[PDB]
């Protein structure tokens, strides 16, 4: 037997301004020859947690190959980080995911810096892979702490990505310090970025597993009340409905999910809406 | 360009005894330090079409380390083709998943003796790489005729495996004849095996894409309704309602998936009840 390959994919170490170190991981459709096939103007989508999710994208962007509504694919970058035996970096994503507020703990607020090395140094990194290939749109996806990055870059860079794609995200964190964000943002006079914000129907109201004690239970009942995941997020969705300054809302509650196994259906859904459905419909 | 390694995985070929290649691919969790790590009972899932959903499958199984309700996890077995710049292999598939029939063309009705290969072949060689391990329990999953190849293996070989996973089955296929076995299964008298059917609201009711001309769109729901996803996987869970032989049942359509998206949804959720949801509760 020997190690498993990756084929149409690379990966490789980039560095932001601090001298902190960061895994890049790449893959292209399937059906290309190699790298240099792809001429001309393609989606791409940027995937925060990559090391968690890189896989996933890639697969199912594959998959992709195989249905009817399929327009050549796009680029899957994965912005991840040097780990070995786990998918993330618990002290390096509380600093990279989170927005700078006054009463933020130490080694939190330094989602400005990530997004200036997404913006100055992936994205360089990457074009210059694929010299032929027009970057036609771009999408920002992250999950948990990686949607409230993907919330905090619309509101305060919307023009930095066309759509951002909010997994799961973050709300309550820091006493729900992105509402003010928000509210700057549709007070803000005013082509419109899109936004999809989804979340488990199991994250506010988990469902009890099988000899499970109820105290334990009632615990998991308390903390999911107060993280707070859908009405933080229909709250949101809701004071940014009729925003001009948005061309599209999608939002999901995926029916039997909690905040784990999400994951594999918002990043399939993210990538495919973002690469077969743009632009979406006014809404 | 250096290629993405996977980590705490493997793969070899493997020939039945035809001659006729396969790619077995292995993943086992992120957090041993080596293969060697595994001792004791694990369970176990068997995925056809392997190609197309071994990545995806890997991934959500290390995702779960981050999960609450996590126990251990288990072994992933791609059971897959020799291929490249595609995830499917049509000519071998068409004969490994479908059901042998009087009236099936030149090069179909061979489930039967893939079903031996799997079993007596692909089983003692995983097994032979975990000599440390025991397997606890064991899993069949499969899409579209992956799902009915999982779905004869239940009415035919019943105690062959602890759970099928039947992913947007292709019931359609010769439905005289997988509800012909469905229906010799329940009338035969009496541990039990589970059972997980899935599909996607839009396989039998697809929306209209933007920009998408009338005829085109006519053309896609008349298809949709010919396939019947939907009412021939519940026409199917009514019969096998209240059945002895059956431990469990449990269906479920995932709200705004199509054929070729539900299988991150699918896949994800099979593999994740399968190993920390056992055993399922009684039907």
């Amino acid at each position: 037997p020997t190690p498993v390959p990756l084929p149409n994919s690379e990966q490789f170490y980039l560095e932001n301004d601090r001298g902190e170190p960061y895994l890049i991981q790449v893959s292209w459709p399937l059906h290309w020859e190699d790298k240099q096939t792809g001429r001309g103007p393609l989606p791409i989508i940027y995937i925060v947690d990559g090391n968690a999710l890189f896989l996933t994208a890639t697969e199912a962007a594959w998959r992709r190959a195989a249905a009817s509504h399929f327009a050549g694919g796009g680029i899957i970058v994965a912005i991840g980080y040097p780990l070995k035996g786990k998918l993330y970096d618990a002290r390096r994503r509380s600093f990279d995911l989170t927005p700078p507020t006054a009463c933020a703990p130490v080694g939190y607020g330094g989602a400005d810096v990530f997004l200036d090395f997404i913006e100055n140094s992936v994205r360089p990194a990457v074009q210059a892979r694929f010299p032929q290939v027009s970057l036609a749109r771009e999408a920002l996806y992250g999950h948990s702490y990686g949607g409230l990055l993907a919330l905090h870059a619309l509101f305060t860079r919307p023009q930095s990505f066309d759509c951002y794609i909010a997994s799961s995200p973050s709300i309550w964190w820091n006493s729900l310090c992105i509402l003010h964000e928000a509210k700057a943002f549709v007070e803000t006079k005013k082509q419109s970025p899109s936004l999809m914000v989804s979340w488990g129907s199991w994250e506010q109201h988990p469902p009890r597993w099988a000899d499970e004690l109820l105290d334990h239970y009632e615990a998991r009942k308390r903390t999911a009340a107060e993280l707070r995941m859908a009405d933080n997020a229909l709250d949101l969705c809701a004071m940014l409905h009729g925003c001009s300054r948005l061309h599209a809302l999608i939002k999901t509650e995926y029916e039997g999910e909690d905040n784990t196994s999400v994951m594999s259906c918002s990043v399939s859904r993210g990538l495919t809406m973002f690469f077969e459905d743009w632009p979406f419909h006014q809404s």
